């Protein structure tokens, strides 16, 4: 629709500059509509970012659900690499939305709640897998699974997004998947 | 001085509310000085936060330097616990400054550079220790030490500060030290 066109313009302009430096008129111009027509589809540029971030987080969540239902037939290290990769490729395919959506957590309760909701889901799934590994005798009973899951997910959020943003310091993007897989596997399976 | 009094007032008020909700007049009132007298000691409330954060980061850095020069005579797990504890206790003793200083990274190049400088120092020290452990045969040669060091430091930044801020999700503050020690030890020593 014109909705899709607003969303594509916003994602395009966020590659060039921050949300603060993009106007409703910039989004309207880019989508080939007037400013009042824009305000019919979105109440604000902030709502546009919230919708883009919702699409990215849901894309990651659905990719992870697909993997859960379709396990790779490979060793445990490659199965964890496949799962972390869902987040590497999904957020890594949408760096501008990832960056702007992380920044908006400070100023938008809706953005903070969206992020919070999905982190709780991803941590709960990670914890359930660690517990199932322990129950089948493949992983030792060390830390409480939900606490370990929490720290590993927060590590991935900070480390992936620092790499994508080219922060100083950061792990090079071409090394971050291997880095995170090593820490997940050693901390889940290590005595 | 009146400087110290401004800094104590600012740290006090940041426990109640964000920097945006604290006025120069609030800091002046709290330190028993006029607004123009305030502007003699600091150009802005933002400079006050930058100075508070500099003091906290330097306190952590000097505590770590003290430990490096005065190793605990205990096993490797307790030596890493002692070192992570420097960051747990120092930032954990200054939660309001930690929280406001992390938020200011978005809006202050000076705050971003301060944080960046010290993270590079702490990562470099972590990497040098991992290399020395590998050289003495106590740790296996797995990931590049500087990349592993980077991810472990970014994990600690995100996980400690989420715990202190009571974010949802977060590791409980009473469990975060043990959580991080487990992940550091398994990822540094694990094959
Ligand atoms: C042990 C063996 C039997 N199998 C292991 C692999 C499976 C099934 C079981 C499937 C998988 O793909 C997976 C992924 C994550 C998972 C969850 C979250 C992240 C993650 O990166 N967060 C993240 C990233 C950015 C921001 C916030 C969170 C990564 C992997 C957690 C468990 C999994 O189980
Ligand atoms: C192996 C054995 C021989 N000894 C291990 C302990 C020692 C000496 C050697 C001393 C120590 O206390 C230490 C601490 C850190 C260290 C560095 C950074 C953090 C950290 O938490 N970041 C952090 C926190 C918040 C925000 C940003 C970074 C923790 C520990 C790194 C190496 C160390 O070596």
């Amino acid at each position: 629709d014109r909705e899709l066109a607003i969303l594509a313009t916003a994602e395009n302009l966020l590659e060039d500059r921050p949300l603060a430096d993009i106007s409703v008129d910039d989004l309207a111009k880019g989508a080939g509509i007037s400013r009042p027509t824009f305000y019919f589809y979105f109440p604000s540029k902030e709502a546009v970012l919230l919708t883009l971030l919702d699409r990215v987080v849901n894309q990651a969540d659905m990719a992870l659900q697909t993997l859960a239902e379709n396990p790779a037939d490979t060793d445990r290290e490659n199965m964890w690499r496949t799962g972390i990769n869902v987040f590497f490729e999904t957020f890594g395919s949408h760096k501008a939305v990832t960056r702007a959506g992380q920044a908006a957590r400070a100023t938008s309760v809706e953005v903070a709640e969206l992020w919070s909701t999905f982190m709780q889901k991803w941590i709960a799934y990670t914890a359930a897998v660690i517990d199932a590994e322990r129950d089948r005798g493949a992983a030792p009973r060390t830390l409480p699974a939900h606490e370990l899951a929490t720290a590993l997910n927060l590590m991935n959020e900070r480390t992936l997004f620092a790499s994508f943003a080219g922060e100083q310091p950061s792990v090079p993007e071409a090394r971050v998947l291997d880095t995170l897989v090593h820490i997940w596997v050693t901390s889940i399976y290590g005595e």
